[PDB]
Formats: structure tokens, sequence, C-alpha cells
């Protein structure tokens, strides 16, 4: 780790030059020289550029991602200003919030959104339950109402949790796949596949060929989805998940969020930059012009984005939805939702029998998946004496 | 991407791929096959995940050595050459590719470690190693060494250390040998240390007058002069040393249409007189599996050399690790000397037998972990491959899970997290 | 032999089975024999014959305790049909039927002359008998021993015709567990009554009909009622599932006489007075001989015991019971207390059954190498040829030929 | 509280304990009840770890330590100006993790006892026992015989020159820094097996083969602590002990094990003890009258130890405990005692040399416990789909409890909610 200069680690989905461009203001304005780059494999480099102490100050990733870094404790905490506090909706603090202190600055916000064929569909449903009728409606007209991916439980989550349903209690102690209102939901959702209004074998690929085809009327998808439907000349609006029950869609939502490191000794100056020179209106447009950022969640900002309904809807799915796991990589509770979905979607199980198998399927893989962490850590300590090897000798060939 | 008509084969760009073009086009003129020869990024693992979809090579070209993950998986279709072209091929040069009572393929060349001698530090090389110590005693005076050779790599250490006569690597003859490895090293006409990058740069400069390599390693020694010889390995207590002996073979896929032009290619074009020099014109094959024409490479002393050290040597162990790392760590804690040699063999022994154990436990708690999966049907895997990784018995499921898995949502994420 | 059935009764053959051939021989009763022969001949020793129940005899013989036996097409078809496949185990019969065991519905003759062929007469009749201060039926609920019969009643046999994971989530067990619980909901029967609660009800006589087999006959007997027992009443057209507990005379794998034991077995024991003998000193109670077992059937209850076990469920051959028992287990126990619905008990028992037994085996294999370890150390100076019968034994059974080595057992390393 | 219990093993002075412990009339007004449960070291820690138990608990200080990880003590609160009255290397000895843990009572340390009709003045070298031997074995006798199965009896003589179990370092024996493969452990070791291949020891010889034959008169010395002692008086022998052997010049270093007391962690009364102990057993005729039942051996108190040194047997106990060195608190002892041993038993079989069997001793043995520790994780998560599955009935109090315990003895807290499941493994 090195002093007298800040840094920047970010990818290829924002414009790496677009923070250049607002990076050396910063050092125009205060003398400070700030490198920007941006390192292949930044989400796999970071843990490992900082369990020593080097690495940046600051540094760039998501949200739903995010829960490598935490667990490690690396991330230093920040003192922000009651008044800076309020440039941003009192909701995305909690995105980034740890241990009870700050763990990082948002700057926009993804979720998502119903998309729906402005053609077919002049006004489309804000309610689950008036799809199927209207499927029915325009099954004889040769299209389907709604089509999206049931492979991947990231979308079909928000309607299982739309009863009374979230992801955690608030941190495991258990799968939160248990609760009676996720019945209403998952029952509704293999209805849909079991009386045809939806298909259990479509996947994202499908969901979106059909939509783009003019095939389907609605589909669930985010922003990232909105180049490929405007190559084909479908006239299509963004607006809010529809209600089930009453209660709203809530969606997971991802947040890129400007960390910075604990063995960082330029905490404050990084504090400056981020606060004063990227997080306000000017900051952020250098970033959005060479990539958008999609919806930002300052507010400054955003309103003058919003004149774009898709973004304004984007971000409204998103203060209703709720927060992106701080215990993911995607495992655990993640496997008993699809397992759940896939089973109920078939037939094999009713609702009942299915999430209830499933969840408990789901935390007795993961007592497999870490003893066998553990035998190879026994393992791997063995041969210190002397990374995909293991693979080849443990899927050997003899017994 | 499969096709019926034509022959694609596969070899990586160590060997001469324009030979194997060289012999492959003549094929398609007497006959009208058109055979395309590539050398894929990185052929060694690639080739398992596309066999086990069906595409791919349908003639591969690969040595013995990993050969095991290939025919039990079973998509190296089984091989039927005549009786009549039998009988050339050395009687032990597919016993390195006979696998489970029945051929994957035919080899090609024979590849065995030699000792290499310059002429020009000394005329004629030692036939044994227990005089080595005695000549390295006056090659000093000009400054010089007489063998340095890589320590480090149990391929190479192994002739020596079973030179000298379930069982394991600790015996009363493996003292013998690595005694008298480690004594050269604290007498200081060995050191400990010694890599391959060193023991090469020492001889191909000449202040060596001895190494051991393969003829891998000839093309850097031909182009930095040294006008030197390749002989016998040395011996020890009067046995001789057995080598690790790689033979170079030619699998041809199970999911091939044309696996009777395969052979046509292979038989009567590839493995004569002619098209075997084709390729070896541009790649040295050290050894080959051919009678009729390996004798005229036998010509040269060098792959000579080679040849009768391959018949002495060993088949090499077809399974990568346990034993391997139990000679390593024996050699390598007896050569800095904080262990005595046989302190080393008995805490060599011990840590590889309990390597195997907290090996297959993991295989037993691995293979616990993917029979949930497929009972869960996360995948959603069709009902064919569903029964058919529960017909097969417990120590395949592993294969066939992810030969299941290949075909197509992937749960590729899974399984490359429980490592 | 055991000291539960007749030592001198199947001893007296020196009378009989032996002047005939001129071949003596005779039994002796070992106590607690549970666990004491598994090893007597994992040396090549041992008897030439063992009787004992037929609890678990299948993790005696792929060990390969029990050779293959010869009962010839004629005589298979002097006993029951249904009790060769007790004792047959993979495509191979490894022991010979001679008395079997099931539960039977005990009724009463005062209260209710005629009683249920039907498990629906008993909710809309259990009213009759509920008022007058009694109740139609009742038994013990908390082990599935006696659940069973009723929640398989429709579906599948499981293990009468592979071992390991049939599954108990069929849409049987849900119109068997559903039947049961509704039971309860409508107060026909309490969540809470297990074995002597239930029978201490009948022994106290305050209910109608129980389920219970022979071994508590004599507890009836006592406390003054008149009952007989009939066969159980069908639930959905098909009859109960009682386990049917067998007793059965294998012959050791490595035994001299092969041939012998089987020619005495069949044509000495298994005759009308062979098994007389010992049903002299023994209420044998239902034996599989249906020569005999027709003169046994003048007892109405034998031949009820008889008609529930010929149509029952085989006994788990492998250590089922571990995860089969607690699979049905706690299915009923969460199902009954309203915790669960009762497809959610039956899935998450029937998943929780095979990933716990997934970590007993593993367990066992950890330890079996810890074991293992322990003796190629020779930190124990086992007597050397008390090691290489360690070294030679079946990889599985190599945990309990290290008991043998020298009663008291610590290990109390692991707790 | 109101009163104060004592656990003391059945073997000690229990009811000497007494006397001293019904002098309680005083202001203290305090009754106590000694007790002496066999199994008490392992009873102790389950139930202490519900706040239940005794007050103070005479015990070795060896598992003291692995008591005091888990916080089954309470903190020692010693005045430094009565500190001294003690031997300084005693409160090293009870001394864990930089704390203190119990009082010291006793020293006990093994001992060269001999027989001096047979061998009038005892050798002081290791060296000359094989010539020694020579001359008895004519007359039909032995040198030496002591049990050499357990490496508690073994280790003075592979440790003499420089041979140590676990190296203290800081305030902590250092657990990478083994000391059984040291120089001076293989010198001791095969000067050992060498006895044993001359034929002037003999590898079958256990405790109870060793004390027979040294009663009998058929041996001329035995190496024993004070325990065996009254076992000899009653023999027909006159014997006497005394140092033990030097080996290569330097004397040999048994484990010096303390037995001494702690105070319970949730105990009710802890100042309550700290007067019996700090003012009254701890005595000239605090011990003095639990050494008129049961002898305690060397004693850590000098003004009833120095009339205790005027029996020349237990002023051999203490000098033998000085060159030895203090048996260390860690739980990787176990695996020490497993190394040294296996170690032994192949060298002294021919079946290795010692250079040989001590490196495969020492890597069985932590390879060994690896299988333990993964043995104990599959056992601890098996137990878990136990209870959580509620097929035992528990829940109401015990279920939660259970749940809320850390992780490492999710076992000791399941098993002692058994208000029957034992070894399912062996089926």
């Amino acid at each position: 780790i090195e002093e007298g200069k800040l840094v920047i680690w970010i990818n290829g989905d924002k414009g790496y030059n677009g923070l250049a461009e607002v990076g050396k203001k910063f050092e125009k304005d205060t003398g400070i020289k700030v490198t920007v780059e941006h390192p292949d494999k930044l989400e796999e480099k970071f843990p490992q550029v900082a369990a020593t102490g080097d690495g940046p100050d600051i540094i760039f990733w998501a949200h739903d991602r995010f829960g490598g870094y935490a667990q490690s404790g690396l991330l230093a905490e920040i003192t922000p200003a009651a008044a800076f506090q309020d440039k941003l909706y009192p909701f995305t603090w909690d995105a980034v919030r740890y241990n009870g202190k700050l763990i990082a600055y948002p700057i926009a916000v993804e979720a998502l959104s119903l998309i729906y064929n402005k053609d077919l569909l002049p006004n489309p449903p804000k309610t689950w339950e008036e799809i199927p009728a209207l499927d029915k409606e325009l099954k004889a007209k040769g299209k389907s109402a709604l089509m999206f991916n049931l492979q991947e439980p990231y979308f079909t989550w928000p309607l299982i949790a739309a009863d009374g349903g979230y992801a955690f209690k608030y941190d495991i102690k258990d799968v939160g796949v248990d609760n009676a209102g996720a019945k209403a939901g998952l029952t509704f959702l293999v209805d849909l596949i079991k009386n045809k209004h939806m298909n259990a074998d479509t996947d994202y690929s499908i969901a979106e060929a059909a939509f783009n085809k003019g095939e389907t009327a609605m589909t669930i998808n985010g922003p990232w989805a909105w180049s490929n439907i405007d190559t084909s000349a479908v006239n299509y609006g963004v607006t809010v998940l529809p209600t089930f029950k009453g209660q709203p869609s809530k969606p997971f939502v991802g947040v890129l969020s400007a960390g910075i490191n604990a063995a960082s000794p330029n905490k404050e100056l990084a504090k400056e930059f981020l606060e004063n020179y990227l997080l306000t209106d000017e900051g952020l447009e250098a970033v959005n012009k060479d990539k958008p950022l999609g919806a930002v969640a300052l507010k400054s900002y955003e309103e003058e984005l919003a004149k774009d309904p898709r973004i304004a809807a984007t971000m409204e799915n998103a203060q209703k939805g709720e927060i992106m796991p701080n215990i993911p990589q995607m495992s655990a509770f993640w496997y008993a939702v699809r397992t759940a979905v896939i089973n109920a979607a078939s037939g094999r199980q009713t609702v009942d029998a299915a999430l209830a198998a499933a969840q408990t399927n789901a935390v007795d893989l993961k007592v497999l998946e870490q003893l066998g962490k553990e035998v190879l850590t026994e393992y791997l300590e063995k041969l210190v004496q002397s990374g995909e090897m293991l693979l080849q000798t443990f899927f050997s060939v003899d017994p």
C-alpha cells in the first residue's frame, strides 16, 4: 500500500474514462493524483489485493455480490454529514448498511421492472390475478400475456414473496423459505404454469426472444435488457410490477457502491473526492455520459433523468423492492427457492411439500458442502510441506 | 458440429501439426476424404468436455499418460486392429495403451529419460551411478561438475530411487537409492535446490559433464552447440534405472460416425515408413511405435539410447496424486538434511496413505454432494441422465454427472464452489 | 438358540433326528445372543445353525455369514409364500422361516359384537361407543411400528419384493396419514397415546378395540376382559400392512456341513413333530409350516396373527430402521401436532431421513479409518492375529471386528 | 450459597479433608462436606457448564488448563506476599494462559525405587545399568523393571539429554515446536530400546508386571511415584527411593504434576473458599490432617515439606521434581502421549529404527486428530439434525438451550439433555 495519492478500480460496465474525466477534476482542483485503473477480474482481485493491506484506497462494485468483502471486514466506515445523507433517497443507505455503520457510498440503482408491449397491451395490468384471464384473451390472437425467466429465483422470488414475504428476518439462522405467504405466491405461479398460461421451460433467452419478436405482451427484465428491445422496433413501456393480494411485488435491488479500503491511509481525501466531487450532479454525468448508470439514487440528478419513464419506473420498483441480501454468492437460500419452483411446476409435489423439502434439501446441501471444504482444507494443509488441480485429483478416474 | 464423411484430428502444438497436415491431405488425395488437423487452444482439457457432448475430434492425438479419464467415461471407441497389422508394433508399445483388457488407440512415439553427456568434457559415460562421485573428483580442477539434473520432480529422481528393487515407496531398496542421492548432495557434487532450469542451463553452456533429460530438450541442446552423446541411464547396484515411459498415442472418438476411415488414416497411411517421418521431420518423436521404420532412426544413436531406456522403463502412472507427492517430499526432506533418509521415508509413507484417505472421503463427500443435486432436480436434466446417474455404480457417479452436465441454467457453478 | 424359544424342545433330536442319522449334536442357549455371534464365524468357527428374529439378518449376509440355502420347489410349497420373502434378500434365501409375528386388531365381544372390517366404520361407529363413557379404538401412536399398518395400507408394499430409499411420500401414505390425523381432529382418538397408555386403557377396559400382537396377550388374560383377535380393518379396499417379524434359522457360510444343516432343518425340524417338540416348551405362535399351523389355528388368535401376517409388510432387511423408522417417526409427530401439513410432514421426514443416514455412514467411514489407523500404529499392541483378522475383514464390519479385540467401551474421545 | 462443598478423588485423603473441614465452626460458621465421586474430573465440567457443582475441586493441574478454556473456573486472587510460601515452579504449573487457576497442594513426580538388600548403593547413571543387570541375571534376578507401555514412565530417560514436551515460549508451550524428535530425545530413546534388545528389559512389562516383580524381590530397581509406596510397605522388601539416574551426564526429567484445587466459576461462594484454602488447608496442620490419612507425598508449602523432607523418600520426590519440568496444560498433550508411545512400541519391537519410529509416530498423531475433529464435526451436524427434527420429543427449554450453545460443545450439551441413542455407528 502507498500514500500520497488516490486510486480507483472499475470494470467495463460504466465508462472507464468518464470516471477519469471526472478523476482529474479532483487533482486539478486539489493536486493529489488520482490514477484510474480497470483490472480484469475486479471482483476476484480485491479480497486478494486487500487482505494483506495493499491495494486501493477506494473501489467500485455491486451490492449483490458484496458478501465476500464485508465478511472479511475490510472496507472502512465513513462519517458522512447529515446534510450529505439527505442528498440521496433515505432507503439507499440501508443497502450498504452493515454492523450499524456505513460501508460504501450509493451511486445508482438497479431493479426488475414490468415491461409491456404498448400496442398489444395499451394499459398493462396492475394486478397478478387478472393476467390469467387476460392471457386466455391473448392466446386466441396468437400471443401470450407474460413470459419471463422462471429458471432463476432472482426473477420468480418477487411474486413468491408478494404475500407477506421477504428474504430474511434480519445473519442466517435458517433458510427464509418457510412462511405461509410464500405458499400463496408460489401456488399462483405454479398455477400459471399448470393451467398453461406459462411454460415451466421458459428461460431468459426464450422470454427475451418472445418479446422482441412481438410474440408476448409482457416480460420481466431490468435496465440491462433495454438495449436489445430498441434494436427491435417493439413499442414498449416500463411500469411498476403487478401487485398480489394487495401487496406490491418487491424485486431485489442491486446498487453499485463506492467502498474505500480500511488499510487506506487516505480515508478522508477519499471522502472529499466521492462526496463533494463524484456523488453530485456534475460527477455522475461525467460517468453517465460514457455509459449510462441507469437510475441513480441521487435525487438531484435522478429526477432530470427520470424524464425517461423507463428510468423512473425502474427506480419506483426499487424503492418498494427489498434489498439484495448480505449473505449471497448465490447459495443456500438461493438453492431452496429454485428447487421449490422446479419441483412444484412439474407436478411432482404440491407447493406445500415442494418448498418444505426444497428448504431442508438446501440446508443439508450446505452441511455437505462445508464438510467437503474442511477435509479438503485438511487435504491442503498436508501438502503444504511440499487451484483447479483439486478438481482432477478428486474428480479423477479411479474410485 | 459432428459430420459423416470428414475426418478431424486434434493435436498439441508441441507436435508437428503441419506434419500431420502433411500426412493428412495425402490421405484425402488417394481417398477423397478431406481431413482437418488443428491444435486447439489447449486441448488437454477441451477434449473431455466436447467428447461428452458428442462433438470434437474424430481422432484425438495424445499420450497414454492421461487416457485414464477418457476410456472409462467411455467416449473413446474401442479398437479393432487386424492381426496382420499386429505383429509389427513393439510387444510393449500397446501395453501402455491397452486399458481394461480392451484397446483404446494406437501408439506412435515413445518418450523416456536418457543419460545426456557431452563428448568434450569426458569421452565415454559412466555406466553405473556409484562411480560418479569418483569421476567428479577431478572435474573441479578445471572448475566444472560431473552431474546436474532436476531433483524436484519425482519423474527424474524415481529412476534412481527404485533402481534397487500396498507395498509403498518405503522399501529396503528405496533407502539405498535415496541414501546415495543425498550423500551426493552433502559432498557438494549436487545441490538439493537444482531444478530443470538450472540443470539444463548449466549443461547447454557446457560446465556440466552429464545431465538427465528427454528428447524434448534436444532442440535447445542442438541450438546451443555442445557436441553431446545420449546413452543408457547409469546403473545402480547392478540393476538398471527404470524411467517413466510415455507412449504418444492416437485415440479416436466414440461419437464419430467415420470410425472406419479414422483407422484407414492411422493404419495404412500415418504409421508407415513414410508418413511417420513426415510428422517427425518437423518434430523429433524420439523413439516411435512402428518397427519397420523405427530402426532408420536407430541409426541416430541418441534415439537408440531412449528406446533401450524405454524398454527397461515402467509405464507412467495412470490417479495423479498421492504416491507422486510421497516420493517428492521424501526426497526434499532428506536432501535438505533436516530429516534422516529413513526418517523421511517413514514420514513420507504415512503422509501418502493419509493423503489417499483424506482424498477419497472427499470423493465420497463429493459423490454425496451431487447425489443430492440430481435428486432435487435443480437441473431439470433429462430423465434418461438422472436414472442413468442412479444406475451407474458409486465410483463413476462423479463422471456420469459431469457428462450429464456438459450437455447444457448450468450446474457448473454449483460444483466449482465445492472447491 | 436363545432363552426365549425352546432350548431342549429343539434339543430333542438326539431322540429322533440323530437316531435315524447317527449324527449326535445338540443346542445350547447363550444369554444375550443379540450381537454375540457376529464374530465366531468372522473366524470360520461358530455354530452351523442359528435361530433369531428376522429383525435384521441382511447385515449378517452380505458380510458373508450366511450361505445360500436349498429349498426345493416341493418344499417351498410346504410353508407360506410370504415368509420366504422375509428371509429372501437380494434374490437369495439366507435362512429358513420358522415362526412369524404380526399385529392384529384386538376386539371384545360385549361393547361391539361384530368388529369393523374397514377403517371408515370406526369414525361413524365410534359415536355409539363414544358417549357411553368409552372409546371404540385406540393404540400406540408414538412409535411407527403401530402406525405404519394403516399409513401404508393403501399403496405399495415397499419391502416385500436393492434396498435403500423407496420413499414414504407416496400419495397412499397421504391417504393413510390424512385419515389418521382426521381421527384426532374429530377427537375419535387423542394424539398422545403411546404403548402403556393404550394397553392400560384396554387392560383397565375403557376402550373397545386395540392394535397389538401376541406378546401382550397375557396382560389381557389377567385383567378380566373377554376378547379375541381378528384381522385388521381394511383401508380403502386394501388390507393393512403390519410389520411381520419372523424367527428363522440361518446356517453359517464357513460351515462344514452345508447340506447336513439343510437335511436336518427341512426333514426334521420343519416337520409336524419337529417344531412341535419346541412348541411344547414354547407358544411358538404362528408357524411358517402350513401343516402344523392349521392345527394351532384352533386358537382363533394364532389364525388372526397369521392372516394379518400373510398380507403384512416384511421387516426392514437392512439397517433401514435407521432412516425409515425415523422417516415414519418424525412424519407422524410433526403432523399430529398440527405443526406441519400431512404433505409437508411426509416429504420433509422423507428427505430428513436419507440425509441423516448419509451423515451416519459418513461418520461410520471416518471412524472406520480412525480406528483402522489405530491398529496400523500398534498403539494397542493387539495380539497380532487379532489384527490380521481386522485387516482382512470387510471394510464395513471392520469397526466391530475391532471390538472383538478386548466389558467396557471407551472411545469417549468423540464425546 | 451458604455452604461449602468439596470434590476430591477417592484415592486421596478425602476424610482427612473432613477433619480439617469440620473445624469450620469458627467465625465462618459455614460447614463443608467432602465428596469423592469417581470419574469426578469427567463430571465436573459437564455439570459446572450449567452452573452447579462443588466450590473447590482437588485435581491434577494438567486438566485444569482444559477446564479454563471453557471458563469452567474463576479468576484466582492470590496475594503476592503469601505467594512465596509455596514453591515458585508450582505456580507456573497451575498458571495457565497468563492466569492462575488453583492453589498448590502436593507435588508429584517419579523417582528411582531400589531394593537395598539386593542393591546397597543405587547407580546414579543409566549407563552402568546394563553391567549391573549382567551381574544380577547370573543370580537369577534383574536390575530394573518399570512400566514401558505408558510414556509417562519412559519420558524421564527419553528427555534427559534435552528432551521436552512443548517448549515454553512466553506464557505458552510452543505447539509447532515439539521436542520428542530432538537430538537427545533420540539419544534417550535408543538407549531405552537397546536395553530391550540386549535383553536387559522387556517390551511386555506393564505397570502390574513391574510392581509384582519389584515387591517379590525379583528385580533390584523400579520407577514409580509416591502412590506405590504403601504397596511396598506391605511388601517384604527393605526399599528406599532416591535420585533418578543421569543419562549422558544430564539428569532425567520426569513429568511433574501437581495436585491442586480450584473455585467453581458459577460457584455462589468464591471468597468463602479462599480462606479454607489460603488460611487453613494450606497450613502446617491443615495438610498434616490429610497427610494423616492418605499421604500427599511432596507438598508445595515449605514449613511442612521441610518437616516431610527429613524422610528421604519425599526429599527424593521433590528433588526429582526440581530437575523434572511441568506437564503442559493443553489439549494437544494427548497427541503428545500418542506420539511418544507408538514410537516406543515400534522402536522397542525392532519394527522401525528410532529416527524412523519417531517421525512416523508424530504425523500419525496429528493426522489421527485430524480424523478426530472431522469425526466430531459430522457427528455435531448429525445430532443437530436429530433435535431439529424433534424425533426425541424435546423442545420446551432443552431445545433452544442446545441450539444457542456454541457449535464446539453442541455434543456434551446434547447428551446432558438425556432427561438411549448410543453406539448406533456400530451396526
